[PDB]
């Protein structure tokens, strides 16, 4: 067997004194084979599920279709394109529906999950197009999720102007969780760290970058335990939230040490003093939110017709690990 893809890349996190990582086969690919798009539901490679968890096809005027994934080139492809119908959408800031032409996209989520102690990563080739490129964690019941990457792509074609400019969108990594509380309720809690709750620099950027979507990038979490998470950017730390205490580079390169008053994974006790502990599926999508789209952040004709091969969201691979004790000389 030839060496994966990611051999000779250091795992970034360190898995404890006297613990080494250990692959976990189930939820790591490197897609070196071919798998044509495909209209059918189907588990690639026995791994990945071409599309959303339900037959829900996706949010704003995107319409997932199991047809917009592939694997091909090495890496699996998440398609953007467009075939001119429309879709009508709620815009969730105030309940009301609109029509745009629809973006056919693409939605990836495992068969298999994670728990903590679990390092996670992918190496991504984000879209150079004006969408979301999404790389997250959830649990089965929704209560539990953790957002490895939440990027919204490129500039796009020449022309923009106003709400429809994407460069503050384009140049930051969202590096966040969420735990939600009474999902049976309408109004249910949803708690993420963010500036408004009291938890700085969830919104990664780095001076002089516009954005993510001219080359590889890597991005991972360490999922370490329930109250410990570190963020990784291309085999770099860049964020820890543990316990009531949270360290992130800020823009400038400087090192941010902070304390709240609180406990920044679980600030209003959802989690009944468990912290995350849920097991989660890996989920890799693209789509076109309300919010988004209705400000014109959203694929232009030009854009999409003009230049397809950039409208995908690649991904070279991803790896998962555990740790383990070390074994010996053998
Ligand atoms: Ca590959």
């Amino acid at each position: 067997m030839q060496a994966q893809d990611w051999a000779g890349i250091p795992v970034p996190a360190d898995p404890g004194n006297g613990k080494q990582w250990k692959l976990q086969a189930d939820m790591s690919d490197d897609f070196n084979y071919d798998f044509p798009a495909n209209k059918e539901e189907t588990y690639i490679a026995g791994k990945w599920k071409n599309f959303w968890h339900n037959s829900w096809d996706g949010p704003g005027p995107t319409q997932w279709r199991h047809e917009n994934v592939s694997v091909s080139n090495g890496h699996m492809n998440i398609v953007a394109s467009r075939n001119g119908n429309t879709k009508t959408f709620r815009n969730s800031h105030d309940g009301t529906y609109h029509t745009l032409p629809a973006t056919q996209m693409g939605c990836v989520v495992s068969k298999g999950h994670v728990q903590y102690p679990v390092f996670v990563e992918a190496r991504v080739k984000i879209a150079d197009a004006v969408f979301a490129n999404n790389v997250w964690m959830i649990s089965d019941d929704d209560y539990e999720e953790i957002d490895i990457c939440e990027n919204y792509g490129g500039l796009g074609d020449p022309g923009r102007t106003g709400t429809a400019m994407n460069a503050w969108f384009a140049k930051h990594i969202h590096l966040s969780h969420h735990v939600f509380n009474n999902r049976h309720l309408t109004n249910f809690d949803d708690y993420q760290p963010r500036d408004e709750e009291g938890v700085y620099g969830t919104w990664y950027y780095e001076n002089g970058r516009t954005d993510w979507a001219g080359e590889y990038s890597t991005i991972g979490v360490y999922w370490k335990d329930p109250n410990h998470l570190e963020y990784y950017i291309n085999g770099k730390w860049v964020r820890t939230l543990s316990g009531k205490n949270y360290s992130y580079l800020d823009p400038d390169g400087k090192l941010i040490e902070a304390s709240a008053d609180f406990n920044v994974l679980d600030k209003y006790n959802y989690t009944n003093g468990k912290g995350l502990t849920k097991p989660m599926k890996l989920i890799i999508n693209i789509e076109a939110q309300d919010w988004n789209a209705l400000a014109g952040r959203y694929p232009t004709d030009g854009e999409i017709y003009g230049r397809p091969e950039d409208h995908i969201m690649k991904v070279d691979w991803i790896r998962v690990y555990t740790p383990e004790v070390v074994t010996g000389h053998h």
